[PDB]
DNA sequence: GTAGACCTGGAC
DNA sequence: GTCCAGGTCTAC
């Protein structure tokens, strides 16, 4: 899930326990519980408290309780969902928070590479993992000044640049390798060879795109949906992820895979230079 | 920068 | 069996 997907799953979830207080919590899978690390004192803190909201910064969920912030992340699989606790639980549910009036918000991770930090509102965002976030792409924070102050000061690839949170937060590898894709720029040229005019230009395709996905409920490529179970549509509005071997839809020339900064990586020779 | 981690299930 | 994954983090 990146920023599309959060704020899918965030734009889902939050009519369904604003106002609930938490009873208990219970986790299977430990190691997904950074802080604090004892998960015992992660699960006793919050018993007690009332969600009275939830945010996004990045890639990042905030579940705003009475004194404390619950900062989550989904990283590949993590999904949430919420239903009547006298249900039995799906297969791969790692943490679920039981509420006062008998429902629970379910947290599924198959891979269990997710996240979850507590920490007094005040202090979250002057900590890991919020604290070093780069801008919302969607704010006036991020701007095509803010791309290029970070890209004329770096040898490597364009790609990795679009792919650090601190530059900017929220991008990931479809949006990355699309946002190159409508600018024309190949993923793996250093991001210091781009001109101003292509870094103005890349700026512009990384906000419509992120923008767009958010409208369309973000990208079902694999395994992801909203809290309802819904799938997103903007996988139809793909350029290159995941079409290698298919031809682009602006030129027709074979869209090519390859590794790029250690992941797979989509986009048309003839398209981007 | 870039394999190796961390983990599990799904295509071929 | 072998490869792959909407994500970082880390060790050579
Ligand atoms: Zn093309």
């Amino acid at each position: 899930p990146q920023l599309p997907e959060v704020e899918t799953i965030r734009r889902t979830l939050l009519p369904l326990i604003v106002g609930k207080t938490i009873e208990d919590v219970r986790i299977f899978w430990p190691n997904i519980i950074r802080h604090p690390r004892d998960s015992e004192a992660f699960a006793a803190r919050m018993i007690g408290q009332t969600v009275r909201g939830l945010e996004r910064r990045g890639k990042f969920l905030k579940f705003l309780l009475d004194r404390d912030a619950l900062i989550s992340h989904l990283r590949m699989e993590g999904r949430y969902a919420v239903a009547s606790a006298l249900e039995p639980l799906e297969p791969h549910t790692h943490v679920v928070f039981c509420f006062t009036d008998g429902s629970e918000l379910r947290y599924r991770d198959v891979r269990k590479f997710g996240t979850m930090h507590v920490y007094a509102k005040e202090e979250a965002d002057r900590r890991p993992p919020l604290a070093e976030l780069g801008p919302e792409p969607l704010s006036p924070a991020f701007s095509p000044a803010v791309l290029a102050e970070r890209a004329v000061k770096t040898k490597r690839s364009v790609k990795a640049l679009l792919l650090d949170q601190t530059v900017v937060a929220g991008f990931g590898n479809i949006y990355v390798d699309e946002s190159l894709f409508r600018a024309g720029i190949l993923p793996g040229r250093p991001a210091a060879s781009l001109s101003s005019k292509e870094i103005e230009r890349l700026h512009e395709e990384m906000v419509a795109t992120i923008g767009e996905a958010v409208m369309k409920g973000g990208s079902t490529v694999r395994t992801y949906v909203n809290t309802q179970g819904e799938a997103g549509t903007f996988q139809h509005h793909l350029y290159v992820y995941g079409r290698q071997g298919n031809p682009c839809k602006r030129c027709g020339t074979p869209i090519e895979k390859t590794v790029v900064a250690g992941r797979g990586t989509h986009y048309c020779p003839r398209c981007q230079r």
